[PDB]
């Protein structure tokens, strides 16, 4: 069922992480969050497994919210497989935030790449 390099649990948790962050966003915004997870895996500055990236303490509200082991939203799951298949609409982003609600002081310091739906994607 799952791309080589990933477990069933990897894909489910990615889908649940993506739904947590981007439920209701344009489909492109959901692929984008998935893209960011894969970019963080690649990056030296984040963990180097999908689990490690998803379980970073503040990172994905699906973790704190008890959603990471649920049956995944089918569209968030498609977005995940789209990103694994090489769709990265964020231009290799590592960070994102919603400028209307974000309360982080430091997020505004990241170099901004583009905005998709309610999220600005950043290096
Ligand atoms: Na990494």
């Amino acid at each position: 069922n799952v791309p080589n390099g990933y477990s069933q649990n990897d894909i489910q948790m990615m889908a649940n992480a993506v739904y947590g962050e981007s439920r209701g966003e344009p489909y492109l915004g959901q692929v984008a969050v998935a893209a960011v997870i894969l970019n963080r895996v690649t990056s030296a500055s984040f963990p180097n497994t999908v689990s490690g990236v998803i379980f970073e303490p503040r990172a994905f509200t699906a973790v704190a919210d008890g959603q990471i082991y649920l049956t995944p939203n089918e569209t968030a799951k498609k977005a995940v497989l789209d990103a694994i298949n090489g769709w990265d609409p964020t231009g290799n982003a590592l960070y994102y935030f919603n400028p209307d609600t974000a309360t982080s002081k430091w997020i505004w310091t990241r170099p901004q790449i583009k905005k998709i739906g309610k999220h600005i994607f950043c290096k």
